[PDB]
């Protein structure tokens, strides 16, 4: 699924990342922007094997099993196939546990390089929320 912007920043309020340890909505959606492009089936080789899916491109080194990265964690203790569907709920509650470990968003490369320091808040405006 191809999310817009507005019903992506509502499916994202619901699922409680709103001021998420102090990341506004704004922040959320510039990342999945950048990431994906608002879209549940993005996937991305990475140089070390890896894979990174889905709307918020979660990384199978750490985060989710693909039964392709030897030597990797499943620290989100689900199949990288679930973060692609277009229910965002494994995706979302995989990001929460991602945006607690310490390093905050900057976990997601985009973010820090495109979203940091952004008036952030131009990503939910106009929406209903
Ligand atoms: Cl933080
Ligand atoms: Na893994």
């Amino acid at each position: 699924k191809v999310f817009g912007r507005c019903e992506l920043a509502a499916a994202m309020k619901r699922h409680g990342l709103d001021n998420y340890r102090g990341y506004s909505l704004g922040n959320w959606v510039c990342a999945a922007k950048f990431e994906s492009n608002f879209n549940t089936q993005a996937t991305n080789r990475n140089t070390d094997g890896s894979t990174d899916y889905g709307i918020l491109q979660i990384n199978s080194r750490w985060w989710c099993n693909d039964g392709r990265t030897p030597g990797s964690r499943n620290l989100c203790n689900i199949p990288c196939s679930a973060l692609l569907s277009s229910d965002i709920t494994a995706s979302v509650n995989c990001a929460k546990k991602i945006v607690s470990d310490g390093n905050g968003m900057n976990a997601w490369v985009a973010w820090r390089n495109r979203c940091k320091g952004t008036d952030v808040q131009a990503w939910i405006r106009g929406c209903r929320l």
